[PDB]
């Protein structure tokens, strides 16, 4: 089976509305060549944010469960960056 | 007088222990103009994650008030990209 892609397209909602970035993402799966420059391309085109991350899960689990895989490992990585300074981040405080 | 300079600097210990990832700071710095390839190079060049956040810290202050402004709603933007997917990345559940 392919408990990664099932896991990407059981959860698109949640992935779709709850992702507001997708530039590191399309950035990191450059780096690490399991986008092309046309696979970027494609991205790039979608206007919106929401629009953007259903393209960018369609390639990811077209590409396969390895590629899944490491997508839900990159969600992980960047959630996990720069969330200890949130509380901060409110204090300080931005607009 | 230069506020988010400031923050920077008194607060240095938190970003230097709480960033843990600092791929997106660099690449969104040098997309914008405010890191050259030197700059990139330079914080290339430290070992450790910590090492890294000390450098950039040291090359956003030195660039003066507008870049350590954008730096410090660079960090909000990411801090908030992936945050609400905290949750299920925990239930699903990776290494």
């Amino acid at each position: 089976s392919h408990p990664h892609i099932q896991l990407l397209k059981s959860n698109r909602e949640l992935l779709v509305t709850h992702i507001r970035n997708t530039q590191c993402l399309v950035d990191n799966l450059l780096k690490n060549d399991y986008f092309s420059a046309e696979d970027a391309e494609i991205v790039c085109a979608c206007p919106t944010q929401p629009d953007k991350v259903r393209k960018i899960l369609d390639l990811v689990q077209s590409k396969g469960e390895e590629v899944s895989e490491f997508f839900l490992y990159l969600l992980q990585q960047l959630a996990d960056a720069y969330v200890d300074l949130r509380p901060w981040l409110l204090e300080i405080g931005l607009e």
